[PDB]
C-alpha cells in the first residue's frame, strides 16, 4: 500500500502471537488471513514484525529474490554450532553456495544406482530383527524414524565408514547434538558442550577413518575431492557438518513423510487407493531395479507428495528482508521477518479444496500452490533422495506386510517441535505378515 501490508492485534504484549500460535498454528493461521481480510498479513512476534506470506499466488514474491535482499542466514542462528561456523548458514552466501553445490552433486540421479537396492535390503533386515512375528504392536514414527537413518547410511556411508559407525550409533548422535534447540529460539551452554562433544567425538572419528582411507565413491569421499572457487578445500571441520546437515535434513523430514504415507494407506477409507498401490507394485519382483522406482511408480509418488501436501513438516520458510520488496498489492519494508508458510498455504481453499482429505490424485488448482519442498533460489537439493527412499520403503514394507491403525483417526500433528510431524503416542500400529 505504498506501504506495510495489514497488521495483527496484540492483546497480550511483546509475547506476539507466539501464545495462541504454539497450541495450532494452522487454526491460527487460517484465523487471521480470513480475520485481515488478505491472505497476505504481518504479525508481532516479541515485539519482531513477522510477515507471513499465505497467498499461494504470491509465493514467487518470496522464493525468488537472492539471499542479498531475502536472506535467510539470520533465521537459523540457532544452528551455527552444529554445522560449525563458516558451515551451512553460518558461512557467507559465496561459500554456502559452494557448499550447497558440494552436497548436490552428491545427491544427484547420477549416484542413485545403487541406491535403489541397497535400499530393499537394509529395511528387509531391520524388519526381520523386529517384524520377526506374524503379529505385532510396532510404534511406526519410531521404527520408521530408525529405517530411514538406516538405509540413508547404507546409501551415503562407505563400507568402511559403516563398519566404524552403525545407523543407530550415529543416529544417537545426532539426537544429541540436536536436543540442544528449543522453540523461542529464532526469536531472541552445557548443551553446547554436549553439542560440541558429541561434535568432537564424530569429527574425531572421521578424521581416523580418514587416515586409514589415504593409506590405501561415498559423500565423504565425494566431499574430500570437493575443491572451492579459489582452488580451497574443506578442512575436517567444515566436512563433518556439511555430513551431519545432510544427515540432519533429511532425518525428521524423510521419516515423518514415510510415517504420515504409511498411516494413510493402512487407513480402511484410504482402501482403493492402497488398492492402486497395488497394482502398481504387484508385478514388480523383489529385486527393485533404478528404472523401477523413477519411472515406474508415480502412483506411488503421488501419495508420499500429498503427505507432504497435508502435513508439511517444515512449517515456515522464513528470511530477513535486508531491502524492501514488493508483494502483490503491499511492500516490505527493510527490517521485516518475511516468511511463507506450506501448512497455511496448502490449506488455500482455491488451490486445495477439502485440504484436510487425503487425495493422491488431487493437482494443485493454482500453480505453485505446493511448497512442500520449497521453491525459487531455494528449492530441496534432497528431493529427489527423500523420494526414492520413501517410494522403495512403502513398496518393500506393502509387499510383504498388511497394515492396521489402532485407531479410528489417523494422528494429529503435533505443532511443539520445530519439526512436524504426527503425534508419537498415536503412532502405534500393528503388523498382518502376508505370504
Ligand atoms: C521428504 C522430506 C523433505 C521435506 C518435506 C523437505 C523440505 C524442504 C524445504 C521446505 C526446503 C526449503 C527451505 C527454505 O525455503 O528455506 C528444503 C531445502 C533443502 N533441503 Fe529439504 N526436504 C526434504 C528432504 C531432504 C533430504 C533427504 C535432504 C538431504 C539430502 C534435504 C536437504 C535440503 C537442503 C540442503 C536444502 C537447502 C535449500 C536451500 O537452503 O537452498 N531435504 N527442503
Ligand atoms: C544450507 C545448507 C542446509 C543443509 O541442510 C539443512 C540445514 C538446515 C535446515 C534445512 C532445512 N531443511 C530440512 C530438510 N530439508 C531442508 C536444511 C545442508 C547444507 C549442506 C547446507 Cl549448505
Amino acid at each position: 500500500a505504498k506501504k506495510t501490508p495489514p497488521v495483527y492485534p496484540v492483546t497480550v504484549p511483546f509475547l506476539g502471537h507466539i501464545v495462541q500460535f504454539g497450541k495450532n498454528p494452522l487454526e491460527f493461521m487460517q484465523r487471521c488471513k480470513r480475520d485481515l481480510k488478505s491472505g497476505v498479513f504481518t504479525i508481532s512476534i516479541g515485539g519482531q514484525r513477522v510477515t507471513i506470506v499465505g497467498d499461494p499466488h504470491e509465493h514467487s514474491r518470496f522464493f525468488s529474490p537472492r539471499n542479498e535482499i531475502l536472506s535467510p542466514r539470520e533465521v537459523y542462528t540457532i544452528m551455527t554450532p552444529v554445522f560449525g561456523e563458516g558451515v551451512a548458514y553460518a558461512a557467507p552466501y559465496p561459500r554456502m553456495r559452494e557448499q550447497l553445490n558440494f552436497l548436490a552433486e552428491e545427491l544427484t540421479i547420477a549416484k542413485f544406482q545403487n541406491f535403489v537396492p541397497a535400499i530393499q535390503h537394509e529395511v528387509r533386515k531391520f524388519m526381520a530383527e523386529n517384524w520377526k512375528e506374524d503379529e505385532g504392536v510396532i510404534n511406526l514414527l519410531e521404527d520408521c524414524g530408525a529405517m530411514i537413518i538406516n538405509t540413508a547410511c547404507q546409501c551415503l556411508f562407505g563400507e568402511d565408514l559403516r563398519k566404524r559407525l552403525n545407523a543407530r550409533h550415529f543416529a544417537q548422535l545426532l539426537s544429541k547434538m540436536e536436543s540442544s534447540l528449543i522453540p523461542a529460539a529464532v526469536f531472541m551452554l552445557p548443551q553446547s558442550a554436549r553439542c560440541r562433544e558429541a561434535r568432537a567425538e564424530l569429527q574425531k572419528i572421521l578424521g581416523e577413518i580418514i587416515v586409514a582411507r589415504e593409506k590405501e565413491s561415498d559423500l565423504l569421499g565425494g566431499l574430500l575431492k570437493a575443491v572451492y572457487r579459489d582452488g580451497t578445500r574443506m578442512s575436517l571441520h567444515e566436512v563433518c557438518g556439511m555430513i551431519v546437515a545432510a544427515m540432519f535434513a533429511g532425518q525428521h523430514t524423510s521419516t515423518i513423510t514415510t510415517s504420515w504415507s504409511m498411516l494413510h494407506l493402512m487407513h480402511p477409507k484410504n482402501k482403493k487407493w492402497l488398492d492402486k498401490l497395488h497394482k502398481e507394485i504387484d508385478e514388480f519382483p523383489a529385486q527393485l531395479n533404478y528404472d523401477n522406482v523413477m519411472d515406474e511408480m508415480p502412483f506411488a509418488e503421488r501419495c508420499v507428495r500429498e503427505s507432504i501436501r497435508r502435513d508439511p513438516p517444515l512449517l515456515m520458510v522464513m528470511r530477513m528482508v535486508k531491502a524492501e520488496v514488493k508483494v502483490g498489492s503491499y511492500v516490505v519494508p527493510k527490517g521485516d521477518i518475511i516468511a511463507c508458510s506450506p501448512l497455511l498455504s496448502h490449506h488455500d481453499e482455491e488451490a486445495f479444496p477439502n485440504p484436510r482429505l487425503w487425495d493422491p490424485e488431487r493437482d494443485e488448482k493454482v500453480d505453485g500452490a505446493f511448497i512442500g519442498f520449497g521453491a525459487g533460489v531455494h528449492k530441496c537439493i534432497g528431493q529427489k533422495f527423500a523420494l526414492l527412499q520413501v517410494k522403495t520403503i512403502l513398496a518393500t514394507a506393502f509387499r510383504e506386510y498388511d497394515f492396521q491403525l489402532l485407531r479410528d483417526e489417523v494422528p494429529d500433528p503435533d505443532y511443539h517441535t520445530m519439526v512436524v510431524g504426527p503425534t508419537l503416542n498415536q503412532c502405534l500400529v500393528k503388523y498382518t505378515r502376508k505370504k
